[PDB]
């Protein structure tokens, strides 16, 4: 299995960080561990390379795990994170911005990400 590390970002006015893909779905960032890696720098590493946001990650979440499109089984750890700033459009995205936790609700493209998102402002220090 390849393992994945993704964020969820929050900033000081507990607002998401949600990117829209290629497809036009809205999502969370994540991306490949590096080798050698632990998973907080990857997602740390991944946020800044999806998003253009800097990030530090606060507590971890849980996993996820699905097969992607071409059979590979794929098992993303997700950590809850602070950051600040604007984001940016990287090649092939087509949104990004902060939401706060009604809207995301009202955007997020995966059913999975719901529950993470929920656990997330559960975790997240008021």
């Amino acid at each position: 299995m390849e393992l994945g590390a993704g964020g969820v970002v929050f900033n000081a006015k507990r607002e998401v960080l949600l990117l829209r893909d290629r497809m036009g779905f809205w999502v969370f960032p994540k991306g490949h561990p590096e080798p050698g890696e632990s998973l907080e720098e990857a997602a740390v590493r991944e946020v800044w390379e999806e998003t253009g946001v800097r990030a530090e990650v606060l507590l971890p979440l849980y996993p996820t795990r699905y097969v992607n499109p071409k059979g590979v089984e794929r098992e993303v750890h997700w950590f809850l994170m602070r950051g600040e700033g604007a984001p940016r459009l990287e090649e092939g995205m087509t949104g990004a911005g902060w939401f706060s936790p009604e809207e995301a609700r009202a955007l997020l493209a995966f059913p999975e990400d719901l529950g993470l998102l929920e656990v997330a402002l559960e975790r997240l220090p008021l």
